[PDB]
């Protein structure tokens, strides 16, 4: 048939919940991850969002980078659907994990790499702009490692909290060479600066491994889409990876 | 004669205290800026550092980017030396402050620009790697603005505090193209990445304003100085600016 699957991406700030019946088209919602949430709270939040679809869920797949939240997801799955979730984790098989300790790679990164190898090919560079911005390298189906940078909001917030004089600035690219006020200075340093950082890391990768395609994803990616050269834009990459890992 | 001046740079993290008798050579110490410090606490910390030099101080000049600390510095100056400090601020003179609100430019940046125009020339790009990393552009003795980036430690700390799984990583450049564990991923993204960000911003400035000399300074600059192209490395730049502004 076409059984419905619930896919979950538990991030540090937000958790994405998505339903699919084919692994190709997805309906998507986002909630704050939030401290001390319970399984009943999760159900209550999802109830008016999923509506009728709720009763059709046959399997639950989860990538999580917030271990304290995992018991809540497990309890929600068991209480409301009488099933245990399937947890995305690096394992041998379809991807070779050529790093020091694959078990420590974030589940969202694993999902991104799995989705890339299933849908796009054996060679690529994945940029995921979220709470942190990750760069992930896959070469001939081997995960090679990558980079982790603070995310855009994380950066503006760090400048605000970590100094006396700086305000909290809205994340918006600079369309000028030098900023002429404090907000412009920070936009240029954080937004354009982070794009330059990524271009530098990607450039050096390409020098060593050749000209790989770049996929861009993440909840913070849409605002800088025009600024970074990329061959694929796919906002659903992580959720696709959860689907492929858990439900093939 | 050669009156001794005390120069102070009050940063968000550290406060630099420096004495000079000629504005050419400087002895320096660094303390934490530390919350709720009093004038007597400051004297107590400085006493074994300055020793006999303390009694010789004829003037006190200060750049501060922590307004709450200013009353302590003022009271210290008045109580122990019966003088008021001279406060670095943007004003007309040797520098034209070509930005929207020059009164909002950080006093450390002001000091850097003043020092540059006094010692090095009328055209340059100043990179000051401190709590935040600042880029400052001076063209024909006109301050044109710049960029503000989170500093290196600010970045690694933000990743640690802002995520569940990431550790606090020591700031050390990456000598690899992709990281093969978490710590390596963070070093590449934060340290190498910030250098790339700076090179990008500098490069874009140079496209518009021409090939200007780059000066590096700041408490976090030494670790990365071999990674960034620069023509001048001067760790005393801010203190020099305090001296030039206050005492000529
Ligand atoms: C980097 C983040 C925070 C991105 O969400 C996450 O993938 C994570 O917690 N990773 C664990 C460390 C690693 O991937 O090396
Ligand atoms: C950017 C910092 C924090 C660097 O110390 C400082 O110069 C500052 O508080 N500046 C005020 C904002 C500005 O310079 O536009």
């Amino acid at each position: 048939m076409d059984p419905m699957y619930l896919l979950v991406d538990v991030g540090n700030t937000h958790s994405v919940f998505s339903i699919t019946e084919d692994g190709k088209t997805f309906r998507r919602w986002r909630l704050s991850t939030g401290v001390f949430q319970t399984e009943d709270e999760l159900f209550s939040h999802l109830h008016p969002l999923l509506g009728d679809a709720m009763r059709e869920i046959k399997g639950i797949g989860v990538a999580s980078v917030v271990p304290t939240q995992n018991t809540v997801i497990e309890r929600f799955s068991q209480k409301y659907f009488h099933i245990s979730p399937i947890w995305v984790k690096a394992k041998n098989g379809c991807v070779k994990w050529n790093v020091k300790n694959p078990s420590e790679v974030g589940a969202d990164r694993v999902a991104n790499v799995v989705a890339f190898v299933k849908e796009y090919g054996k060679n690529g560079i994945i940029i995921d702009m979220g709470t942190a911005t990750t760069v992930d390298l896959v070469v001939n189906g081997s995960y090679e490692g990558g980079a982790i940078l603070p995310g855009f909001f994380m950066m503006v917030h760090s400048l605000f909290r970590g100094t006396a004089k700086l305000p909290l600035v809205e994340v918006k690219p600079a369309d000028f060479v030098v900023g002429k006020d404090t907000e412009e200075n920070i936009r240029l340093g954080v937004v354009n600066g982070s794009v330059y950082a990524l271009e530098g890391i990607i450039g050096r990768i390409k020098e060593v491994y050749g000209d790989l395609p770049v996929v861009l994803t993440g909840g913070q990616s849409k605002i800088v889409k025009d600024m970074i050269k990329h061959e694929i834009f796919d906002e659903d990459l992580t959720i696709k990876g959860v689907y492929h890992f858990c439900f093939g």
